[PDB]
């Protein structure tokens, strides 16, 4: 097996099959033709019996898919228009009325909204459990439990699950494990190598790395991915990825290892700095020894990531003032960009709501989330330092 | 006030507001930042109230949406990753278990599959009705009837619905009317002017015109479109359109009137040619006086369209031969491209599941569909001519 | 031979050669690799001996070139980063110190500047001649004359050259005739069929049609185009066209016939209208019966074009007021866009060519809207 | 405090752009427009009258290209930037602007092949006099200076041998005599070497190479004084080459520049490991890598370049049969004549670019552009290919 960086650059492509083109040509074409009629029917007989033919599919998307499957260590990939496209296409395929899905206690907002206000209104039953508590997960299992779905680390506090421990429970009961591996990327964590069946990504974030595309990825077995392609994507969401954007995503993936190394190195320094500041009450970073799941983080993730969450002593007011004071960090809801980003859900995504409603799965008044970018660490430190002064 | 071609080129954009740029810049950015968290908060708060906030949405997408709303004569537009993304985002928003949807008798294949194998398996009730039979439609209405959905013209015979008659019925019973207007485009037919509530498009086809993007559009009232944006798109499909592709779609729309004029002119010559030929049993072209719904077609459509369907004497084998002899027309499933396309579903989309399972009857068997392109009509005539000879 | 519209969509490409892709894939790659060193020796043991293989060249650019060569009825095509790229690559290849280039009396501004302040400052001799006056052109030929270069029609009055007449004169001296065919496009005029050796285009204008790319095209005989590729482009300008923009250009070309028909139809209406307005002193539109070169125009052009120039009676102030009143037409210097454009050089390009000269690039908008805009601007010009 | 220059990586990502001026867009929108319109006729006379007199007021300039230019200027420490369709576009637009018949240009002893061809068979055939001088020999340079010497032009390190020049030393001679110094900084990028900060007047790049980093665009950059860059814009580019860069490609070049520091660090780290490994292999006769003390200009390389680059040249024992066999055995390195890509590339000039000629550049010479792949995979490829050349 070539190394990760080699595979991120080369896997699945030989220039000699495309006239020597070092960079694969971009198939910006909505349709492909047939040499004869019966040739065209072999293709569409193939699908609907369950099988996926790679001509009649887009070679640009097929390469992205193959490369992502390689990096995750999985059999098959699927490229979609957004992370939400990946999540919905997957879950719409795998669940029907009467099935139960077991969920991590805290999810990305639109994932939560899709589950509770979307598929959960179509007869699918939902239950949240703490995926770190393997006792409680085992106790929540029923024979109708079809899917276990979580993020690790999860928003907001970077709470982790023991993926291999969850997978053991799933295997005993007969459930499918879907992990949103957006935060880590395959460079830091490979849930399929720990027993998960499927991984989903918002490739909009670190995989792209540059904030210029929206994309999703699914990786898993050929059997599952084919179903998600043929039903979830083709019939239930139509979340088709542009070949232009797939090509830009592959461009980003060529520097994934280098970018993640810098995101993590910057984040570790910033996290250690924040831990020593008088304005800061609590910090959630996997790379600090104080992190409650430090041991599990070191076992499951090869580096502690680019994401930091922390709480300011002065609560929502201090959070607002801190956020407003940032000059180099931008105020924005995304993550995994070259540019450093910050958000303070209490005064941003959840503002008109009351303090008591920010509670059950839970948003601290003072919780700030940082996506630590690729800028010079001294410039980022200076920005954070002044914004902490301004937070009082 | 301004004419269709003027609006397709200019609507919603003045260069003087973007530093004089004659062509609007392409916003290929996954996210937008906020000057304050309070500003950011106000955006997410009103989104949670059900209000869509233009700007802090993507200006490239917003311009495409405004321009399509203008061309269809609707209040609001929505851009999505594919036609299927348009259709699914709409139907997932409008329907819940217990609701019924009345459908046109024949549907595009993935639409059919979505309804019967997708949303229909989540407790939504389906019934097909002839949307030209207002008495059958009235009789099929129930208190659960929430949506009426069809294409006009519809495959394979270009069967027309009586859109104004359907809408009257829908308004009486409180149902929402959704029309897939892909075939005509707003240049030939505007279902919202006939009482439809929503129109959907595979912008992949004629709106693009050049077969290089995949895209969908919804146009209708602000109230309906806002729900579809905020629930169907954001939560249930994630079918997000690339700004690169949105810009190309706008580029295509600038010649829509010209292209549709030529598609219709060419198709009429080919249909009148086909009418005079001994190998042709039957032709479905709205512009021939013998088309069964010629008068209704003319009330709803300003020109008879770019699509022809015809049946060969000799059935499946004659079709197979016709298709394999074509040298200028390509064998492919799409439509609305500059390139002329043909398909014979009996031996392409539907060969392997063979003549017994084609128990639609009047639909299949010997039927060839032409998407008449923009090439020189004498070249297209010669190609059809020689393929007809080869069909014997 | 397939018809123009068929060739603009199909020429040079079969989907069956590229895995069925209806639209050809975009080769957005700077480099191409070799299967063995033996093979990669062939590709540079060949350009060194003046031979262009289609192997280390880009397939997207090659297809665009092939299609443009087909539309102009020439042997070979070359794609470049701009019309100025086409013009300079061509003239740098064909001229050396002491050579003479005979020029149409009026040229696009940057072409004029290139000639007078660029190549003309490196010892190349320039002379301007009326390319409709065949006796004057003949009397201007010298042994140094190596190239005859002009636009037809030319700014500001749409002055026409007699292309076949020029070619006949050139042939007696072996001189190379280069025609800038930007205004007409191959759909309206094909100078190579009238005896020119090379045509150049700012593909930025009508060929693209949509105002979103900058690009140039050269079409001509194989020997000349090869030298322009291997010397002018490769070594003297580096005016390399992006494969992305080449793909967009090909996209524009698929509707060239339909767009030109509408540009011409709209300009015909606006010219009939303007020609009888009180405020209008003179009008230059090839489709008007009273255009001085009506007959020659109709011999060379299948339609009279999308461009109109006219002169307002009230001079520079009238021109200014007209321009500032326009609400649908945009104030800009380009042409050949879907959007209608207007310029008044006396108050725009030339702060200090008539005082009242206005040029319209008539676009694809509804003619009733363009007429209303021009009408109210005319009233405001009083 | 606030008068501290932000770090190189911060500037490569942010310089020149605030999202709040473009409706919050985190990534700047792409101005894929050939033309810009005017609010009145007068606003437009002021722009066109200004460009004639010598000015680059933005002048209704393309904001995508302007941002790229300002960012490249910041990184090189220059006043102004200009973006063009290729490296040759940058080189030709620059030299066509600065030279006229009777002027002399002094040239480094080796040049990129198309640059050599432009000079000898292009501008040199229009009355511009050429002379080649070793730009590392400051005595020889001083002695070659004449009253007609208008431009001194060279690459450092030079294609293909990596010969270096003392840029500050050259600049000092040019100051005394009056010549304009133009340095092709392609190989190093501003991350490794900033010739303007050493006294050069202009720098040019094939941004096609490292600045892009991903082998998908062709592009050139010039950086220097506002006066010289404006002149080159308004004459060389606008009138003499038309080498216009696509806004689409300019945006991709900015995307590449956001990772320039990280990529250059990995190119150099990999090349150092590969150069140290190659130096110890039986079949390697000589190796030229700036980071090895065997490099003939080791101390000049250390002085001018913050890291020793991504390029290696070495000679195999066993001649052309060796090099030919080494090349054809490569399974991860590609056979290609380019550099600064994510993909590692190799060439053997004897069996490739100079194959048409006879031995009468050594016969076992190989040039490597070391990419971003895992070093263990690159070592294994080179090691198995050395076995096959044996």
């Amino acid at each position: 097996l070539p190394g990760f960086a080699t595979r991120a650059i080369h896997h699945g492509y030989d220039p000699q099959d495309h006239g020597g083109a070092l960079v694969p040509p971009v198939y910006q074409t909505a349709t492909f033709t047939f040499p004869t009629v019966e040739y065209g029917a072999a293709c569409f007989a193939g699908e609907q019996a369950g099988h996926f033919y790679s001509r009649i599919s887009n070679p640009t998307l097929n390469l992205l898919e193959a490369r992502m499957a390689s990096l995750e260590g999985g059999e098959a990939g699927l490229a979609l228009a957004s992370g939400m496209g990946a999540i919905t296409s997957t879950l719409w395929t795998l669940l029907r009325p009467g099935d139960e899905v077991l969920l991590g206690n805290t999810l990305y907002g639109h994932t939560f909204a899709f589950l509770h206000h979307g598929i959960g209104e179509f007869g699918v039953k939902l239950r949240h459990v703490d995926m770190a508590d393997l006792q409680a997960l085992e106790a929540a299992m029923t024979p109708a439990t079809r899917v276990i779905y979580f993020e690790s680390p999860a928003n907001p506090n970077m709470h982790m699950a023991d993926i291999a421990g969850v997978a053991k429970i799933a295997r005993k009961h007969g459930a499918t494990v879907v992990v949103d591996n957006t935060y880590c990327t395959p460079y830091l964590q490979r849930p399929l190598e720990l027993g998960a069946d499927l991984v989903v990504h918002s490739a909009t974030k670190y995989l792209s790395g540059h904030g210029d595309i929206t994309a999703g990825i699914v990786v898993g077995s050929q059997a599952l991915v084919d179903r998600i392609r043929l039903q979830g994507l083709k019939d239930m969401t139509g979340a088709v990825l542009s070949p232009h954007d797939a090509a830009l995503l592959m461009r980003g993936i060529k520097t994934l290892n280098l970018r993640m190394d810098r995101h993590c190195a910057n984040a570790q320094v910033l996290a250690e700095f924040l831990a020593r500041q008088p304005q800061v009450e609590l910090i959630h970073y996997p790379g600090l020894a104080s992190f409650p799941q430090y041991t599990l983080a070191r076992q499951q993730m090869s580096q502690p990531g680019g994401m930091i969450a922390f709480e300011l002593k002065g609560g929502i007011g201090a959070g607002r003032r801190f956020m407003n004071a940032l000059q180099l960090f931008s105020r924005a809801v995304s993550l995994g960009d070259a540019e450093s980003l910050a958000q303070h859900p209490a005064s941003m995504t959840h503002s008109s709501y009351t303090p008591e409603e920010r509670a059950h799965y839970g948003i601290s008044e003072g919780l700030v989330r940082l996506s630590v970018g690729l800028e010079d660490i001294d410039d980022l430190l200076a920005d954070v330092q002044q914004a902490l002064k301004a937070s009082a």
